[PDB]
C-alpha cells in the first residue's frame, strides 16, 4: 500500500450492511483494500455485495450473530482462509442502542448490550491478532461514540460498553505494539444512519437528538462518508505514529459547553 | 449532620474488610455515619467487627459474595431492613484483579472481573436506588482507578471495568438528580493494601509498581485513610455542588508525563 492508499491491504469490518459500517467498507475498498464483512441478514448482505461489486470493490460478506461465542469464532476462521491469514485491518464497528434509563434495563437488555457493544469488539480482536501481527503492518479501529465519555440520555449502559471499549482501545495500543499492530478508537458525535433513523422515530428521540445537533458548532448530522474518512486515514501508512488515541468527529460536539 | 460531618448518615460500603474499603468503614464511621459491611469472608469481618466496635463505631457486616446476583439481592434486603429503607450512602470499593495480557484472559477470568468490579457496583446501586432516593440525600461513590482512564501493564481488562464503571457514574449523576442523589467517583492511584501487597510479591510486578511509584509527584504510596478521606468530603454536605465527577487520588500520577 502506499502512503495515501490501502492497494493491496486486506480488512474486515463488521456490521458492514447499512450505516456506518456501510461508508467504513465502501470508503476502504474505494481506497484499494480488499473487504470482508458481516451482519445477521443474508438477503441484505447479499444486496449490498451487488452495489459494491458493481463498483468495482473487491467486496466478501458472510452471515454472523457476533453476540454468539461460537458464531465469532466461525467468522474468524472463514475470514483467515478467505485473506490466506493475514489481515491488515479490523473495524470493530457493529454496535447496538437500547434505550432506557439505568434502573429499568433487563439481565437481558444488559447482556445483549454487553455481548454486542464490547464482548464481541474484544473478542474478535484477540482472535484476530495472530493475523494481524502475521500481515505485519495491522490496524485497529474500535468505532466508539461521544456517549462513551459524556452523559446522554438513555445511554448508561450504552455508554459503559464504550467507555469499557476506550480503555481496552489505549491498553492494547501498548500491549500490541512490538507485534507492529496499530491500535485507535474513532468516536463518532451524531451520524445520519439506520440507527438514527429508528431513533428519531420516538417524539423524544427525535427531540433529544435535535439537542445534540444544536450543541454541535457546524449544527448538522454528519455523513457515513465523514466518519469512515477518519478510519481510512489512521488505516494508511502514513499514520504510522498514531496510536492510542480516541478521536472524534463530531461536528465539535466535543469541545462545547455554552454554545 | 453538619456540613462537615456525617453524624446520623446511613451508609453502605462494599469490601470493608481489608484496604481501602476499610479505611472508608473508619473514616465515615469516625465521622458520625452508620456503617455496614460486606466481604466474602466471615472470620475477617467479625475481626474487624470487633475493631471497629471497640473504638465505638456504629458497623454492622454481613458476608457476600458480590460476584452473585441473588446474593447482592440479599445483600440489599439486609441492609435495608437493618437501616429501616433509609441509605443515605453507597460505596462501591470491592474489587479484583487478574495480571493477564488482554489474549490470555480466559472466558473464566474475564467473567469474574466483570461481574465483580463492574456488574456488582451497576447492580448494587440500582437495587439501592430506592433507599437512596428515601433518605432524602443521597451519595453514591464509586471507587475507579488511573487505570480506567490510562494504560497500566497486565490492567486491560481491569481499566475496561473501571472505564465502564466511570461513564456509568457520569451519567447516573444526570438520571438520578431529580431523586436528589449525587454520583461521583474517586480513583486511586497506587494505595497501600493488600492487594498492592500480593502484587508485589511477584518482581515484575514490584518493578512495574514502582514505576507509578515513581511517576507521581510525590513519589510514595498514598495510605487507605487518604483515600477515604476524599470519600468521606463527597458525601459531606458541604459537597452539595459536587456530581458526575472522577476524582484522582494519586499524589500527581494523572497530571504527569515526563517527570
Ligand atoms: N449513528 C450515530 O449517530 C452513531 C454515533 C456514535 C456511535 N455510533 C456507533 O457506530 C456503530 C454503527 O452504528 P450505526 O448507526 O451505523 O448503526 P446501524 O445503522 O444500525 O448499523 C449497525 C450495523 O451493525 C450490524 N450488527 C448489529 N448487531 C450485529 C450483530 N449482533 N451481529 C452482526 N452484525 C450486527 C447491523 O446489521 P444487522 O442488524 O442486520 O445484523 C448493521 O450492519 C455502532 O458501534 C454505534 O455504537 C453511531
Ligand atoms: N490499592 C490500590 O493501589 C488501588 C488502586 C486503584 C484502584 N483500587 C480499587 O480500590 C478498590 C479496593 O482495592 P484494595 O486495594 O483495597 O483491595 P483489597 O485490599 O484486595 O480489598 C478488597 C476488599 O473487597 C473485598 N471483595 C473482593 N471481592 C469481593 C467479592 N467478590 N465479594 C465481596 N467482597 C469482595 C475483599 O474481601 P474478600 O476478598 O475477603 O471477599 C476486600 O475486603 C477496588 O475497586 C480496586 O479496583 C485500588
Ligand atoms: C442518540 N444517540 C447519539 C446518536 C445516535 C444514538 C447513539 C449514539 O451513540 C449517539
Ligand atoms: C498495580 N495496580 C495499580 C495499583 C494496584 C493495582 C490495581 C490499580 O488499579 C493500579
Amino acid at each position: 500500500a502506499g502512503r495515501w492508499n490501502l492497494e493491496g491491504c486486506t480488512a474486515l469490518v463488521t456490521g458492514g450492511s447499512r450505516g456506518i459500517g456501510y461508508g467504513i467498507v465502501e470508503e476502504l475498498a474505494s481506497l484499494g483494500a480488499s473487504v470482508y464483512t458481516c451482519s445477521r441478514n443474508q438477503k441484505e448482505l447479499n444486496d449490498c455485495l451487488t452495489q459494491w461489486r458493481s463498483k468495482g470493490f473487491k467486496v466478501e460478506a458472510s452471515v454472523c450473530d457476533l453476540s454468539s461465542r461460537s458464531e465469532r469464532q466461525e467468522l474468524m476462521n472463514t475470514v483467515a482462509n478467505h485473506f490466506h491469514g493475514k489481515l491488515n485491518i479490523l473495524v470493530n464497528n457493529a454496535g447496538i442502542v437500547i434505550y432506557k434509563e439505568a434502573k429499568d434495563y433487563t439481565v437481558e437488555d444488559y447482556s445483549l448490550i454487553m455481548s454486542i457493544n464490547f464482548e464481541a469488539a474484544y473478542h474478535l480482536s484477540v482472535l484476530a491478532h495472530p493475523f494481524l501481527k502475521a500481515s505485519e503492518r495491522g490496524n485497529v479501529v474500535f468505532i466508539s461514540s461521544v456517549s462513551g465519555a459524556l452523559a446522554v440520555p438513555y445511554e448508561a449502559v450504552y455508554g459503559a460498553t464504550k467507555g469499557a471499549m476506550d480503555q481496552l482501545t489505549r491498553c492494547l495500543a501498548f500491549e500490541w505494539a512490538k507485534d507492529n499492530i496499530r491500535v485507535n478508537g474513532v468516536g463518532p458525535g451524531v451520524i445520519a444512519t439506520s440507527l438514527v433513523e429508528m431513533t428519531i422515530q420516538d417524539p423524544e428521540q427525535k427531540e433529544n437528538l435535535n439537542k445534540l445537533i444544536d450543541r454541535c458548532a457546524l449544527r448538522r448530522m454528519g455523513e457515513p462518508k465523514e466518519l469512515a474518512a477518519m478510519v481510512a486515514f489512521l488505516c494508511f501508512p502514513a499514520a504510522s505514529y498514531v496510536t492510542g488515541q480516541i478521536i472524534y468527529v463530531d461536528g465539535g460536539l466535543m469541545a462545547n459547553c455554552g454554545f
